[PDB]
């Protein structure tokens, strides 16, 4: 019983390193994506300075 | 909500630099035009001095 119960807690609490590592990378990528696009946007207002006489 | 709200406040309170910069130019052009006409007008009465005085 101890074995099957230990097995059960694992299927509920234990982390699937494979799936989690995949997510950790996925998040890091989307983070880099946001960082770059944010920098692209932070420079957008500069456009005014140009059309500004 | 905050975003859409900031977006809305912009569509009403912020300045569309493009349109405004165009307007400032037109205003300046009209001003330089008016000044030119005005100077020609300031000398209009001089015509009398041609007919003696």
């Amino acid at each position: 019983i101890n074995e099957n119960v230990n097995a059960s807690k694992s299927r509920i609490k234990d982390t699937d390193f494979a799936k989690e590592t995949t997510a950790l990378t996925k998040s890091q990528i989307l983070s880099q994506a946001s960082s770059s696009v944010l920098a692209q946007a932070k420079q957008a207002p500069n456009a005014a300075l140009s059309l500004l006489g």
